[PDB]
């Protein structure tokens, strides 16, 4: 559920969407992190 939040990497993005929403399917995009469920 996109946010504020940085990223380096897709791979990345994941770490981020697990403490966001407990998912490892996020995408990075222009250095910030979106993801799903």
């Amino acid at each position: 559920q996109f946010t504020q939040e940085s990223c380096t990497a897709s791979n990345q993005c994941w770490s981020i969407c697990k403490r966001l929403h407990n998912t490892n399917r996020g995408k990075c995009m222009n250095k910030k992190c979106r993801c799903y469920s």
